[PDB]
């Protein structure tokens, strides 16, 4: 149980602080700054919300020249990275400002890698070369999910060969990330509820571990989980409450922090199972993790029952696993989320297909408990 | 309640990992590495403990040339910094390895500033110039206190003018810090108990705040505090227990982390009062904070009684402040620590003197509650 931790992304947390876009662009750009403004599609969202205005007002206030590059698709495309790299070498951009979510942050990270490289940037995703430098980006985050605003990962899909790939390296760390909980206000209900489930799930996947001697870490993960459980329902019924949004958005940031997960072994069983439901049905990730995770917990309740006793004691105030599992189901339901796959017209038709696709070329799946094709179908039956 | 957070010190946490001294020296040194080895006095301690051996074995295994510079005094002296700066410019040192505690880390940080500067490094402590670069240091921490192994501060005392000063800047951040809980084993009992109090106190000084809307942050600070309260007594009676030492040493690291204190206003009333007791008597910091903090809490129990209710509920399982205060006194006593100043032959003789020296040129002192000369004497009377 040894671990390393590094994370140098500067966090700018709060509201009415839109000057720090430019103030921080100057702190991390070479000499005279000339930035590239990255956003999804044609700024429809960020301009609708007023993020576009407040951004330009910050660059102007700081005399920061800038070009705009738009047109990100949810799974961002290497053809657009190739474009941004061209403009950054052509127009001498010294810094990229990602305004959006992980789809445009990942483009920002990919463009920032090849703007400084003299070769193909796909060599950095297909494991040919290990990038040693990046131009540098700052993020203006619009939705508190995934955590790409402080990760070292970038996920680009090359459509011409259809192979999606990633690149994990310490140079991908955004130089700063602007974190205003107000951006939560405009998010649609079902999207925000699923985002709450994503935070809790990210915490649970590291919490439920066969690792030992992790008491401080247990507490910190419990404390964050507990906050998501108290404030998640409140934010859902009072969507413009800055307090409620500060807790949830700060919980999500912490959820992506390996100071509180101290090299404890995460289990991705639920993620993988959910992935396959989402590959065949049009179902949002967070909603699928509210349906799958309680089923997975039921199936794995015998592995380490004490760590299940602990979870429901510290988080739901009950040493009864069954009562605690139903409380967690009730919590999901209080977010608007129906708890069964039948509810979403999903039938047992492809349970078998999804189980084999989950497993791929392996016999079992998971770390907390090793799950084979039938195990995975039993879990999908618990969730029907 | 907006805040910023940056911290890029790489944490290497664990044991039987002494290769990472050299492995990490190579990761952060320019081209060919030639390091300076910094330690207190003549390596008596670190060599006695076997840290010296295991270090040299790592530099050799990695072909790392190195000179040794010793002779740190607990309050490190600018005359020695001046020496180390000379050797770093003379002998072309590309990196400093601080092996010790905050006394030698602060020398390491000061030497690392002027090895790269073309002027006097005291200009960086006396607020004349703001350093913009540092050579770079890695720490091998021997005692989990103060947190200098991940701070941006360096505290040097110039003895020829007797003025002590500090320099706070993002370049002071160690490039890495080696954190092995085993180094806790050899620490004397009273020194380790006081170090446990220092962690709890660092957490309490930020916890007890007039700031509002800090629920997630409250939980994280509570979780850490609670761990210090559970494991601190156990580590005291089982000094070679790696688990117990991992929790406490990881609690101390987290205690110095502003991810869990989200720009909440800290109060230094207890620190300042304790400082003056320690200025007149030969009394260790941690012991003085076990005597002062319960007195300060008694005196300030009426400011924000709900945040006192909360503290003792989440940390001691009681909504009674009095019962909770006595529990905290009992906790200190379970660390070997006597709870009164009379016990240490300290009398009311200089309560008046210490109160004026605490206050300096100000009328009151503290943020949670503004404390004037008589307030401070009342608190010293509670602690007699
Ligand atoms: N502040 C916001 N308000 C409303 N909708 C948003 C906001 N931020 C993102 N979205 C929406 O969420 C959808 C998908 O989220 P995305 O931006 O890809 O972030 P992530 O990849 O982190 O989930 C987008 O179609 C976008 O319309
Ligand atoms: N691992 C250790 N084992 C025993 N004693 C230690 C250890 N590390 C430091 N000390 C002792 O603690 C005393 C003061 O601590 P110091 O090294 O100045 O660290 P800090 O300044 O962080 O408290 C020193 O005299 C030293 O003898
Ligand atoms: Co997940
Ligand atoms: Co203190």
């Amino acid at each position: 149980d040894n671990f390393n931790y590094k994370n140098d992304t500067k966090i700018i947390f709060g509201k009415d602080n839109y000057s720090e876009i430019g103030k921080n662009i100057k702190i991390f750009s070479k000499k005279t700054p000339k930035i590239l403004l990255h956003y999804e599609a044609d700024g429809e969202l960020i301009k609708k919300l007023g993020i576009y205005e407040k951004v330009i007002s910050s660059l102007k206030e700081f005399d920061i020249e800038f070009i705009e590059l738009g047109g990100v698709v949810p799974n961002p495309r290497l053809s657009l990275v190739y474009e941004g790299i061209k403009i950054c070498k052509e127009e001498n951009i010294t810094f990229i400002l990602a305004v959006g979510g992980a789809s445009v942050i990942d483009s920002a990270k990919a463009i920032s890698l090849g703007a400084v490289d003299n070769g193909d940037v796909w060599d950095f995703f297909t494991a040919k070369r290990i990038p040693q430098d990046t131009l540098g980006i700052g993020v203006v985050l619009t939705i508190p999910g995934a955590g790409s605003e402080m990760s070292e990962s970038s996920i680009i899909t090359d459509e011409n060969k259809k192979q999606k790939a990633v690149c994990d390296t310490e140079v991908n760390f955004p130089k700063f990330a602007i974190l205003n909980p107000e951006v939560c206000y405009t998010i649609p209900d079902r999207l925000m509820a699923a985002g709450i489930v994503d935070i809790l799930s990210h915490l649970m996947e590291r919490y439920f571990t066969k690792s030992i001697d992790t008491a401080l870490s247990d507490s910190l993960i419990e404390a964050t989980m507990k906050i998501v459980i108290k404030y998640g329902p409140l934010l859902m019924k009072d969507r413009k409450n800055y307090n409620y949004c500060s807790q949830i958005m700060w919980a999500a940031t912490m959820a992506h922090n390996g100071m509180i997960a101290c090299g404890r072994v995460a289990d991705w069983a639920s993620h993988r199972i959910e992935h396959e439901i989402s590959g065949i049905y049009d179902l949002t990730h967070g909603i699928g993790m509210a349906i799958i995770f309680p089923a997975w917990m039921k199936y794995t309740k015998n592995i380490r029952p004490q760590i299940f006793e602990k979870f429901f004691k510290e988080v739901f105030n009950t040493v009864n696993i069954d009562e605690g599992i139903n409380k967690l189901e009730e919590f999901f339901k209080s977010l608007g989320i129906n708890l069964k796959l039948s509810d979403y017209g999903i039938t047992e038709e492809y349970f078998s297909l999804m189980a084999e696709k989950a497993l791929g070329n392996s016999e079992t799946l998971g770390r907390f408990m090793q799950l084979n094709k039938q195990d995975i179908i039993n879990i999908l039956n618990l969730a029907k």
